[PDB]
């Protein structure tokens, strides 16, 4: 009550007291010091009595509202706040622990929200306004920002900040969550380390990107990896990694660099593994190439509920590339390129499991024959309702990729895991 | 209101509630005067409030009561031919807005393609209103739309994409007497050769006219016990209600 | 330390003193001499104590930074370094003896890296920037250069230079890799000479393009070759090679230039030969006409597993052309145009081999007849799983193209090579 009224009065006084342009020209530190001095002077003149800590907090809030990002600052600083979604000036949602929640943080007005969004976009040179109501940017700190202006967003400007998580999971975590049994972990390590042309299919909310990152953790440090992503999400720790990201066309429909262009260029960057953030268009073709022409070990995610569905989707994807490729030719391309498909899914109770680890055996006439090395078998629900299931090995002794494992000397672990996984 | 006006039998109401709740991809097709937009507004009440729904419209007609709805509206080109923000661009942006249900006010352009991608790339539960008279006509219209979008997609590819993405088509039409009722509730069950094979769950059978000129008819379920979207119901535990609804109107 | 500070001071003085525009009009030698004079004058004014060798080294470094390619230049000078890969201004990798190694070389910043990349590409009249982030070029000395701009490369501009290393694609490699026996190598040399129309069919991963390069290595220097490719990868070393490349349609689906267009426009450039990187669609018709209407000696890769399937796919491709040609007309066209089909495939163990060298002999009873000059007979496999086989000549001592050999004086060579296949 008293604090809110005092802050409002101080802001009103300071708005006329100091010209915005002069403060903008000044540096952040100098501008903040001047703002603090002006706030103290106004408080003294306004006969406002408050504690030193309260005065400092008010000064910081005023600086944030004038120079910073207003009430958005505490959320951005917080590490656990994965995503922030502002719908208008009176509704702010956060993503914590993978679940969305509402928050009491509220902007005073839509004009304040528009000013904050404009500051955020301009921080990387982008400007959003009625002449460009749509803005999408990657902040220098890795966070992605999407802004929709009032002309489109009826209930006020819309903002979406997706922060770059820094504690991305590891194979140990996935084993801990029982998403994959330890034998599955060893088999996945062998598959990743042995340069197996690999495709990570997954269902809705199946955490494909997390699995892909955990797998890229197995890459040999020396291999020169290249990462194409429609949105920077992967965090590879290898010393020699090249990260590329597409560029959607501006409102003028120019400057577009689709994933296909990035992959086609990557064919020429002399990589040893091309990692595609998510295959979504015809770039699948250019990804299946670079699995034949050397570059063994290229990975790529994909949205499918089962390996057969993944192969069908890849066929459709190559077909929509405009090439006059018959279906059998595309099937031959797929069977020769891919070596392992990993199907990860989110089960009924919200758990994430590696449902399948399957191998593309061959092409019989017209059907892509695949054999499942690892499967997840369900048995029902527990008393708490959680789905109960276990990982079982099909018992195959010589996976078609066994030659690769033998070449790197890892075939011992492969055989041991495939035998003990029973 | 729809149940009391006989627009849909109570079992049909339960089945539609299950379809909406379980984030089943929808395409509410309907003819002129059918009030398809009103039907879409009614359907967007079984959505989980937590789900982040983004509604793309042309005139802001939808009045979703959910707590996390982001309302977007296209901008028609100015008289000079610039400043245009077509629905396709709105949907493409929504793909990057982290939504869980991209709701399109009306699909009448290439946006359908993009919408289908949203339907088939994790945004399960997206709904789109379309102008067609029968589910087969709606499917053909969607294919023609995608083709006219300017891409090189072969017709077989577009048909495969439609089969993969869409999961339920609700046909709302105005009968000869002027009343509006739901006629078909059809799943796009698969693709055979070139033709898309679809199965109807609920079909409206007409039985002539009454004394006052109003059309006389009733809804009947096709008798299918395991609809394609059954798995989705299993996801949310709505298997029991779906089975009960499909059994009570056999 | 002291050298770095002196270099920084000298660079600042030169920038404040010399306008780069004036030097831009001067040649490399004149610009370098002027820069050396200016640097000597600046050092004398600053009275920086250094040796004659130290002064010369500083002057050369300044010239390279301002005129040359900066810290990247020494690596180019070295001969052992085959490829250079710069991933942002803060690290560089060099491929020595087939192994990638990190190097202490570091650019001043991403701005200097972008300037150096722009100079390197402009050396051939190309430009790279935010507007056109992706650039690919082939410098006259054979070096291939690929540059990605910051807007696509998150970590900074990425540069990839691949020096010529000319002798990595030749009959010696195939002979030693057991892809083709020496007799087969001589027969292929004869076929490459004598301008025999070729169609290099191959399965997925069969290295069709590598074989095509090896074959075009036989082309006589004086022949005006023209190459059409979806993505330029052929690296013919002849003096009179014209290189073309298709263009996909813009995001609006317009402005495309399909391979058929390039082939049709090839007939009007007076080419002695036409090389098509890969036939996929209607171009198969045009290309074949190019073979039939003079231009004998053309070539083209194709996706097929056996020569018979290659012929069938050529027929299907022509039929896709839209012309109402009856099947007999298409078969006659193929019989009269194509002279040799080379079927190269990847065997079970991942080895690549030229399975068939076959010759289209005639049409006969409405079914094209092919006689195989060379066939790979599989005998067995080693205890490691490696497959074992040998190339056997069918013994046909008078191939249809024999006359052509006699015309070019290679008949004796062909007879000797094919007679000793055993």
């Amino acid at each position: 009550d008293y604090y809110h009224a005092t802050k409002t009065t101080i802001f009103n006084a300071l708005l006329n007291t100091i010209d915005l342009s002069q403060l903008a020209q000044l540096d952040l530190k100098q501008a903040g010091e001047e703002i603090r001095d002006i706030v103290a002077e106004l408080v003294a003149i306004k006969n406002v009595s408050m504690s030193v800590a309260e005065q400092e907090h008010l000064v910081q809030d005023i600086i944030n509202d004038v120079l910073g990002y207003g009430p958005l600052e505490p959320l951005l600083a917080r590490d656990d706040i994965a995503d922030i979604m502002v719908n208008g000036a009176h509704r702010v949602f956060i993503e914590v622990g993978g679940k969305v929640q509402l928050t009491n943080v509220r902007f005073r007005d839509n004009l304040q929200l528009m000013n904050i969004c404009q500051r955020i976009v301009s921080q990387v040179g982008r400007r959003v306004d009625e002449s460009s109501p749509i803005c999408d940017a990657r902040l220098p700190d890795g966070s992605r920002v999407n802004v929709i202006a009032p002309p489109l967003a009826l209930d006020g400007p819309t903002l979406t900040i997706r922060k770059f998580k820094k504690d991305k999971l590891t194979m140990k975590n996935l084993v801990e969550f029982a998403s994959i049994s330890p034998e599955g972990a060893r088999v996945l390590g062998v598959i990743g380390a042995c340069r197996c042309n690999l495709v990570i299919s997954g269902g809705t909310g199946s955490g494909k990107t997390t699995l892909l990152n955990t797998m890229t953790a197995f890459i040999d440090p020396t291999e020169r990896v290249v990462t194409c992503e429609d949105a920077a999400e992967l965090q590879l720790q290898q010393p020699h990694v090249v990260r590329l990201e597409t560029r959607p066309p501006n409102l003028e429909g120019s400057g577009a660099v689709t994933m296909r262009d990035l992959v086609k260029n990557c064919l020429r960057m002399r990589p040893e593994r091309i990692i595609v953030g998510e295959v979504r268009g015809p770039e699948a073709f250019d990804l299946l190439q670079a699995m034949n022409t050397g570059h063994d070990g290229s990975m790529g995610t994909l949205h499918a509920n089962s390996p057969r569905e993944a192969i069908s989707r890849i066929e459709s994807m190559i077909t929509m590339g405009g090439y006059g490729l018959p279906s059998k030719t595309i099937k031959e391309m797929i069977v020769g390129s891919v070596d392992v498909i990993i199907q990860a899914a989110r089960l009924r109770d919200g758990s994430r499991r590696i449902t399948h680890i399957t191998e593309v055996v061959g092409l019989e006439g017209d059907v892509i024959v695949t054999q499942d090395l690892f499967v997840y078998e369900i048995t029902g629900e527990d008393e708490h309702g959680k789905v109960v299931g276990k990982h079982r090995s099909t018992g195959i002794a010589r996976p078609r990729f066994w030659d690769r494992a033998r070449y790197y000397g890892l075939e011992r672990e492969l055989a041991e895991a495939l035998d003990a996984a029973e």
